[PDB]
């Protein structure tokens, strides 16, 4: 009797958390929606409040993307920088050869 | 006998674990809301009277998220000084490549 109670509780408890997920199914698309726009304020807000979501591991997720997408833009912002100290060096060595030829 | 009430204490061990693990989802609810704010002080100090959680691995996700956030300010510091120091190497070029014109 009793390992079938615990049994059939168990799995009551199964089904409850499958039934929460199905429901919450909008909030997540919500702040999915949300986190693309580089909006940061706004997620860590409605994962305060509206919590106990089922499953407490979409923070990775949602963090991962706003990492990434700061990554991106220090990124072209490198490369920018890059193409120009390019060009910068090549004056400067146009000129030097121009002196030294001169010189010779 | 003896293999019959071996594995019932088993399982009664397992549900009680289990049960503990649903009863204590709001304590780490909160922790993982403190954590998400920066606040690393209190979440150690909920995390030593109430020590006793059923999975003691929360804290490996609690110190990756306090990691990604000091990463993350070291990374934008990183980038400022990055574009202040290409902002000051136009300009002494500038000036080195107008010195060197005039000499020529």
């Amino acid at each position: 009797q009793i390992s079938a109670q615990q049994n059939q509780a168990a799995a009551t408890q199964k089904f409850d958390d499958m039934q929460a997920e199905v429901g919450q199914r909008g909030i997540v698309d919500q702040l999915r929606t949300l986190s693309a726009e580089g909006r940061a304020g706004e997620v860590n807000q409605i994962l305060a409040e509206q919590q106990l979501i089922n499953e407490g591991e979409i923070r990775k997720e949602l963090t991962g993307v706003q990492d990434a997408i700061q990554n991106r833009q220090y990124r072209a912002a490198g490369e920018q920088r890059a193409q120009a100290a390019a060009n910068r060096a090549a004056e400067a060595h146009s000129l030097s050869m121009a002196a030294g030829r001169e010189n010779l």
